[PDB]
């Protein structure tokens, strides 16, 4: 495993808090507390995107690479953004863009350049639309950009495909713009590539304002309008009680993804309906697989040929929920959250006050509206059974982990924030409450057993700014910060052994090192088959920590013995401390990311 140096060169000094990073298009998502995007190239330098797209400044772009699918959650100041596109795309140029507020807002649509390009064709080369109001603004807003772009094009065309125009134009001229192409591409019913875009764009203007939304047609016996059909989530959302999820290859989500409707009735079982020709069908089968089926009763579809006319697949039709504001004020701070490894399980601690899961698997609705009685005995009572005064509660954050009587419990930990004089001493102890998830068909919520976090744990009043399972899922890691030689670490087991759920009632070993000053800030754990060389040529993982001189020293988790060390660089013209301080994996790269404050890059092979 040879090491050699080759150069460096300036990529990011703005200041990282969290970090990610972007598989799907190549075009790495940029964690800033703006919102600007930089992009360097570095054997050529050749400049790749120049624009500055900043809708509403002054949010966090907050996104975490989520490694167990390869999917990144992106999150802003305002809601949580699900960007499941078409083969699960997601977007870069949006991380400032915000669900509005009136017509008056600036919106940057930035779509790609397929999509773009799609516009452009349907304007001046597939059809001529320059008699409708606005064409000409759009026009000109497309060709400045394309001119803009056009010094650049000499070396390579992904500044237009990047530096994209600055679509701010004001939301009446799109609304002209998509009723006049709605209206000439469903007069004469012409399923022409553009009729998806046109359908999009409508379903954006239909459904982005919320006065403007109407309601939901569920129920039998009930007209539902033909408006509203551009999205397939109408058709998805009536699967209710389907009776024939217990065929073999008739499952839910696959059967929902063909994009039928069906009304709860005793009559038509099994009965098929489906939308190109309104042909009645029958026998529904184990073995009739919804889209061999689709395409069996008619091949006409487009999806059977793929072409892209009225095509909104699963990703599409469940990727235009709509969000609800939680707050006007959110005076509660933002001071630390996460979603871990878990993509299944959506986490995106709103720390304001008000949290709400929606499970992916089941379709968006309301649930529960309430409000907390200020006086629960639950929480004096741990109290006083571990041996004036107001008590509340303050939601931050939602954490689910996992590998009646007593009600399910987990290790939901909230970081209260009381102060009390230090005759009275002031002392903080983690509690566990947790919500009705739902009624085992007493009082819900009981605690079963509540894991302590060690005494020096709680002497320096750690706090968990994420949490990340092991690789195995058998033992838990923490995550641990601090405030402006391992440190202070937590170390216990869970039984996995009987029939139900149990917990071990002993710890085995508490890790208590004698060096509070080097805690380690950020680390991570891998597999016994992927760092070392003799790790390699044979599961806790591997702990490397960092000094603040630069040395670098590698230890192995499983035996806390040290291996080697390495000396720190040395910065050139400069004698400033040459610090790495961006450290994730990333499963795009598989590499240990180094980007310093002074703007130098190295690689090691």
């Amino acid at each position: 495993w040879l090491v050699l140096r080759d150069g460096c060169m300036h990529c990011d000094a703005d200041g990282l808090h969290s970090l990610s990073y972007h598989p799907a298009l190549n075009a790495i998502l940029a964690v800033t507390s703006r919102g600007t995007i930089k992009v360097i190239d570095g054997t050529s330098g050749a400049t790749l995107q120049a624009s500055a797209l900043s809708a509403k400044p002054g949010g966090q772009v907050k996104c975490q690479y989520i490694s167990a699918v390869d999917k990144v959650i992106f999150v802003d100041d305002y809601a949580v953004g699900c960007r499941k596109d078409l083969n699960g795309i997601l977007l870069l140029d949006t991380a400032l863009q915000t669900p509005v507020s009136k017509q008056d807002d600036v919106v940057q649509l930035e779509l790609p350049v397929t999509e773009a390009q799609q516009l452009l064709s349907a304007c001046l080369e597939k059809v001529d639309i320059s008699s409708t109001e606005g064409y000409d603004l759009f026009i000109t807003q497309l060709k400045d950009g394309l001119k803009n772009t056009s010094h650049e094009t000499a070396a390579n065309h992904k500044v237009a495909k990047w530096a994209t125009v600055t679509f701010h134009l004001p939301h009446h001229v799109l609304k002209s713009i998509a009723s006049a192409i709605v209206n000439e591409l469903k007069k004469i019913n012409q399923n022409v590539a553009a009729l998806p875009v046109a359908s999009s764009v409508m379903d954006r203007l239909s459904y982005l304002l919320p006065s403007a939304r109407p309601e939901l047609g569920v129920g039998p016996g009930r007209s539902v309008d033909r408006s509203l059909m551009y999205s397939e989530a109408n058709r998805r959302e009536t699967f209710t009680s389907w009776p024939h999820v217990g065929y073999r290859w008739a499952q839910p989500d696959p059967m929902a993804q063909a994009g039928f409707y069906h009304q709860p009735a005793s009559s038509g079982d099994d009965r098929a309906m489906c939308f190109t020709c309104s042909v009645c069908l029958v026998c529904w089968e184990p073995t009739d697989e919804p889209w061999s089926e689709h395409e069996r009763h008619s091949p006409n579809c487009p999806f059977v040929k793929g072409e892209h006319t009225q095509n909104v697949p699963l990703s599409v039709t469940l990727a235009t929920s709509p969000a609800q504001f939680p707050c006007t004020d959110g005076t509660d701070r933002i001071s630390c959250f996460g979603s871990g490894s878990c993509p299944h399980f959506l986490a995106a601690a709103t720390k304001r006050g008000k949290i709400c899961i929606w499970d992916v698997s089941k379709l968006m609705k309301v649930h529960l509206k309430f409000e907390i009685n200020a006086y629960d005995p639950a929480i004096v009572q741990q109290l006083i059974l571990s041996g004036a005064m107001e008590v509340s509660l303050d939601i931050t954050a939602l954490s689910i982990l996992q590998q009646n009587i007593p009600f399910p419990c987990l290790l939901a930990g909230g970081l209260l924030t009381y102060k009390s004089p230090a005759p009275l001493v002031r002392r903080t102890l983690p509690v566990l409450l947790l919500y009705s998830i739902k009624e085992s068909d007493p009082k819900p919520g009981t605690l079963v057993q509540c894991l302590r976090l060690p005494k020096f744990a709680e002497e320096e009043n750690l706090c968990i700014d994420s949490i990340t399972p092991c690789a195995d899922g058998i033992h838990l890691l923490v995550g641990l910060r601090t405030c402006p030689s391992g440190g202070y670490l937590v170390l216990y087991k869970m039984n996995y052994a009987t029939r139900i759920v149990t917990l071990e009632e002993e710890p085995i070993k508490i890790q208590h090192i004698k060096d509070p000053q080097d805690t380690i800030t950020s680390l991570i754990l891998l597999p016994p088959d992927i760092l070392d060389n003799r790790e390699d040529d044979c599961t806790l993982g591997h702990l490397v920590i960092t000094t603040q001189g630069g040395y670098v020293k590698i230890l192995d988790l499983s035996n806390f013995e040290i291996l080697a060390k390495v000396e720190p660089p040395k910065k050139e013209g400069t004698e400033e401390q040459d610090t790495f301080v961006s450290v994730i994996y990333c499963s795009g790269t598989d590499r240990l990311c180094a980007c310093t404050k002074g703007g130098e890059l190295h690689f090691l092979q």
